[PDB]
């Protein structure tokens, strides 16, 4: 079975839909937000914050440059969900398929984002990307503090 899923839940600081906001669409402000972790969110079709848009990411993990393209396969408003699916990219050499969703609750008292990683390996030598979701709970961390009071 080259097939797999993670998932990971954080309870967040700051305002659920604000950070929905930015995930569908205003991407870009994460190269702010987490410079260290994302260098550029370019769009390369379509409109922020619609499905079928497609963006390009430059990012860096454990030091390395890497670049993703990324669809927008889906998107639920009433969930706060957004659905990206990797279609070019470094994590193309590891991974046939790898899709990435990200879901906001914004009930009740508490707010979390919940990331969800659907993938298949080349190989089954290929390692979980757990590399992959740190980095992806780093970038939350990082939007949940910025320019904190
Ligand atoms: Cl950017
Ligand atoms: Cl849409």
């Amino acid at each position: 079975d080259l097939s797999g899923k993670m998932v990971k839940q954080v309870e967040i600081l700051s305002d659920g839909i604000v950070f929905y906001e930015i995930f569908r669409y205003r991407l870009y402000l994460i190269s702010e937000m987490s410079p260290v972790n994302i260098q550029g969110v370019d769009l390369l079709e379509g409109n922020w914050g619609t499905v079928g848009s497609v963006i390009f990411f430059k990012y860096t993990i454990d030091g390395k440059e890497k670049t993703a393209k990324d669809i927008v396969e889906a998107i639920d408003e009433e969930t706060k969900s957004v659905t990206f699916k990797i279609v070019e990219g470094d994590l193309m050499e590891l991974y046939k398929t790898f899709i990435i969703i990200v879901q906001v609750d914004t009930k009740g008292e508490h707010n979390s984002v919940t990331w969800t990683f659907h993938y298949e390996k080349l190989k089954e030598d290929v390692e979980e990307p757990n590399t992959l979701m740190n980095f992806c709970i780093e970038i939350t961390k990082d939007i949940e503090t910025y320019h904190l009071k």
